[PDB]
């Protein structure tokens, strides 16, 4: 078909490394340099997402969102989970933040699926393949 | 842009109602009528989702298919998944297959993101919004 006959512009097109920022200077934003707290992040990490998520598909261009994340806890409960997911950086746009507490775990991923074109990062490219992503937190082995 | 110089087939879309059969022929296919067991439909829902979501994928049409899928134990080890994901029929294409056990809970959960315009179910169209999709399977309540 004649998609040639428009185009779209890399200025206005996010990166994966600015995302993986937005994350950050939104979470310590909420934060405000309060008191140090462990269940804080879990509250954290849904609403800073809840907002920011929202925002930096504005940052960046108009194209389908999704994440995922994981609240898993040390105690001693965990499961099976897989993830019929691939990382890129150069290809397409994925991002994950990895928050870990005392007890408790916090893990949030994010893919934004972009055929536009939407490159021109700053750091260096690189080549590979990728496959499925399991992830397991066995809360004990057998004895 | 000029995408009206182009066109797709609506013959060659596949539909939801189709793909939630296919899982069935597939695992049913790969049980072959034998022995009642539990465990197995753990090696069941991985092995045949590994080949046919990849076969479904060429009933319809070339597009980034994702699944997830999250095994948890009533045995006492559950946790709390949050999926910003969103249900849709007509809108877009996603489907989900639910595989319970005696001690054991095994379920997957498919999204195919597809903007071509393939439609032309047999099922009638619900209009509606879609939410937030949180999974929590507490294993126990607070005394």
């Amino acid at each position: 078909g004649s998609m040639e006959d428009y185009q779209a512009a890399e200025e206005t097109a996010f990166v994966v490394d600015e995302v993986s920022n937005i994350v950050k200077e939104a979470i310590e934003s909420a934060i405000g340099g309060n008191a140090y707290q462990h269940s804080k992040v879990n509250q954290w990490t849904t609403n800073v997402v809840e907002q920011t998520l929202s925002q930096l598909t504005k940052l960046g261009k108009p194209f389908k969102y999704i994440v995922t994340c994981v609240i898993m806890q040390k105690n001693g409960a965990g499961l099976h989970t897989a993830s019929s997911c691939f990382w890129d950086s150069s290809t397409d746009g994925s991002c994950t933040v990895r928050w870990e507490n005392k007890t408790m775990y916090c893990i949030v991923s994010a893919f934004g699926l972009s055929i536009g074109g939407g490159s021109g990062q700053s750091g260096p490219i690189k080549l590979g393949m990728a496959k499925i992503t399991q992830v397991d937190f066995p809360p004990r082995e057998i004895v």
